[PDB]
């Protein structure tokens, strides 16, 4: 169903994450981690303290798709196990995946983001915030990921 998903997204904040390659998203999906440039790191840390859920929605540049979405489970921290990103960096955020399935941009064409001049939600720099209603509807468009159990995510809220 979609009910636990809606509960997790209630009053969440949403951020568009743009990755230059698939390898980094694959690493994030396998290890449950993300890292971003300091300007976005500071914004995500502020959001994590201020909201019940902070949701990252991932898109690989040139792919024409989103690759899934995840919820922050920590602020950024240094000194952990190093991650061999493919680089073109601040701390590491732990994340719990909510959906690991892809969504083509063709299916999000009816959603515009008020915080980016009402451009289609697919358009945005890495770290662009997505307004609550746009972000909720975007997450609800993804195919259901029946491999994930949101019971444990709910307990971290």
């Amino acid at each position: 169903g979609t009910s636990k998903l809606k509960y997790v997204l209630q009053d969440a904040r949403f951020f568009l994450i743009k990755s230059n390659n698939h390898e980094n998203v694959s690493l994030a999906k396998a290890k449950g981690v993300w890292s971003t440039l300091p300007v976005n790191e500071k914004k995500l840390n502020l959001a994590f303290r201020s909201a019940r859920s902070v949701i990252l929605i991932f898109s690989v540049r040139e792919s024409g798709k989103f690759q899934g979405f995840a919820r922050l489970s920590s602020e950024s921290h240094h000194g952990g196990s190093p991650i061999h990103w493919v680089l073109p960096l601040g701390g590491v955020f732990k994340i719990d995946w909510i959906c690991r399935r892809e969504l083509p941009f063709t299916k999000s064409a009816h959603l515009t983001n008020p915080w980016n001049e009402h451009k289609p939600v697919k358009i945005g720099r890495d770290g662009q915030e997505i307004e609550l209603e746009c972000g909720t509807q975007l997450c609800l468009l993804f195919p259901p990921d029946e491999s994930i159990d949101l019971y444990q995510v709910i307990h971290k809220m």
